[PDB]
């Protein structure tokens, strides 16, 4: 749907792990609704050169982006401050850090 889960963007990262248990499909809606459908909903990452999109789907409240390492082909964003949808668009997905084009 149209209403979102909002993601919100700080920076490329990687604590180098995937443990937390994550599917890839890149569907810009599959995403939202996978991140709807948990109970999590909050985590997703992204792979910034292959453009896909890695949804978290267990609980991962705790993968805190400062104490997250910089992996350069993947950009973090994660739901914060929404849990609700009403006017639900974020469009920052790998939109901040801008290296070679807008990536």
């Amino acid at each position: 749907e149209e209403r979102e889960d909002c993601w919100t963007f700080y920076a490329n990262r990687k604590y180098t792990d995937f443990d937390k248990s994550f599917k890839k499909s890149s569907d810009l809606d599959e995403c939202k609704k996978t991140c709807f459908k948990t109970e999590y909903c909050y985590i997703v990452f992204e792979d910034t050169v292959n453009k896909e999109c890695y949804y978290n789907v267990v609980d991962g409240e705790e993968l805190d982006q400062e104490k997250f390492v910089v992996d350069e082909n993947f950009t973090e964003n994660y739901l914060t401050d929404c849990e609700g949808k009403d006017a639900g668009n974020a469009a920052g997905t790998g939109d901040e850090s801008d290296e070679v084009d807008e990536d």
